[PDB]
């Protein structure tokens, strides 16, 4: 659960990127990022900024989409050393 | 033609109608692309196709990323749906 992030309106994209890299740095090899509704685009932009930084060092392990009546996306990312 | 790009003008139900008609016309797989704001919209099109077609439609592939469109950087989602 500490490597499970929910994207909300509260923080900037860049804050969630830093949150994710800190979790990776702390030894969680995988982090889940969840976004729903208007924050699906935000979650994808968090992923894009992570890839921009880490390149091969991060891998998109799994993408789930669905409804929970609002849409959601769930991304599983893996740090690779 | 079976490569749909979601915009702000059309409603979700028109894209749903669009996809089902492509399915019946012989396009077994339809691609739905949404960028930036319309990522959430594209997923909603998918969810309604599921809500009406149930197991008659399968999510084959989901791509996410960023790219440059009309010289602005945008996030995108690409959904490939199979009938």
């Amino acid at each position: 659960k500490p490597n499970e992030i929910v994207i909300t309106k509260s923080k900037r994209i860049e804050d969630y990127v830093l949150d994710t890299i800190i979790l990776f740095n702390q030894g969680y090899e995988e982090v889940e990022i969840r976004g729903s509704g208007q924050e699906i685009n935000k979650a994808i932009e968090v992923y894009n900024q992570l890839v921009d930084r880490l390149k091969e060092g991060v891998r998109l392990e799994k993408v789930d989409i669905g409804s929970e009546r609002i849409s959601y996306i769930l991304l599983r990312l893996k740090r690779i050393y």
